[PDB]
């Protein structure tokens, strides 16, 4: 009863964290209301997906602050998010509560790899705090990180949206905000790309503050920096 | 009571499929019996992990037939594995049973991305069969593939070890052997690398046929091709 007969394709290049935890709800709502739209998805590395949309092989790029050094795309902030410390219930971090970064760095870390899912805020957090942390596992997703935390390899640091009491009941969650800076998931696309009505609809469903007026104004500025400054007066969503 | 006091580090660079489905059991058994061994893990792309061990940043490389244009590493076959078709219970493929590749190519596919987890046997399977398949999702892991199969995006093709009746009960498994060729998980390392006793132990636990005598003989041949021919008379394990 409520479908748009709009025809066209939508190529989305993104990461695991986004495609697994942030995107599923938005996509189900899209494929329902847009039957004649051929929705494509292509998961890969931040360097690849930023290249992909720049190569033209993709329409949109959904990643967290990672398509910067890249340019030629217009970047729009979607939401903020932060990390959480995951440990076995029998861990000293479950006992001591609930501080600091200096205490965390006394343990082997299981986290995201370099240049993927806001790890740049992790390694530089210890760096400025004059600490050299022992990282015994660099992964690309929390699914394996949590899996190896159970083994007792080391302490896990993942996206907070990537942990769930129902999904992961045997793992103790410890919020790691005020330890690492928040990471911003941004949406990017070539300035040449003609924005169909279903594209605006998708952006708006994934980022409520990014309406047609806001999106068009953001493109008109011709500077990703000025786009960020446009939302200095509004609290972006936080996942 | 049963631990080796051996000291040293072991850097392992691998993929998701391996680290999530094939490695956890071996890893737990290792960290137990080797307490003084600093076990490291680094998940990434086949091009990176083959480069990583070649760069020296890693000791071993565990991936499926993917460090081959590389190597420049000594490759040792560990086991074979094949794909499985995952669909919603209300899918035409659940009804019709249990045939072919020509029927599969009439549906949107959700599979692994190019150059990752034996997808080269997928795209070339349709290619030789004169088919151009519609791939609406290229991922790097089955966790998201299965997640989007539930959405009804398209038909999923993942590693058979990556699906489990207990883990994924709402997804119908259809074996896809005799459609695609089997993929071989191989283990690689620099010829210069001095092989500690715990390294032999790890290889043997992950690949029972790769004992110290077999491993040493494999290195002595100085050719990955001749290594493959060494196991032409034995059925490798199949996961």
């Amino acid at each position: 009863e409520h479908t748009w007969p709009d025809k066209g394709s939508l190529y989305i290049a993104t990461t695991h964290t986004q495609a697994r935890y942030a995107l599923p709800g938005v996509i189900k709502g899209f494929i329902e209301r847009y039957p004649r739209v051929s929705l494509h998805m292509h998961q890969g590395s931040p360097t690849q997906i930023a290249e992909a949309v720049s190569k033209g092989n993709a329409d949109f790029a959904i990643a967290t602050e990672a398509l910067h050094l890249y340019d030629d795309l217009v970047m729009l902030p979607c939401y903020h998010w932060n990390r959480s410390i995951v440990v076995t219930p029998d861990h000293p971090l479950a006992a001591t509560s609930s501080v600091t970064i200096e205490a965390l760095a006394q343990y082997p870390l299981v986290t995201y790899t370099f240049g993927f899912t806001g790890r740049s805020e992790l390694d530089t957090a210890f760096n400025r705090a004059g600490l050299t942390p022992r990282i015994v596992f660099t992964a690309t997703d929390a699914d394996v990180i949590k899996t190896y935390v159970r083994l007792g390899l080391g302490v896990g640091v993942i996206a907070s949206m990537a942990v769930d009491p129902l999904a992961d009941p045997d793992l103790v969650r410890i919020d790691a905000h005020d330890i690492f800076s928040h990471s911003t998931t941004k949406i990017g696309f070539r300035r040449s790309t003609f924005l169909r009505s279903y594209m605006y609809d998708f952006i708006q469903r994934f980022a409520p503050h990014l309406t047609r007026d806001v999106v068009d104004t953001a493109v008109a500025l011709r500077s990703n920096e000025e786009i960020e400054a446009m939302f200095q007066d509004i609290k972006l969503p936080e996942k």
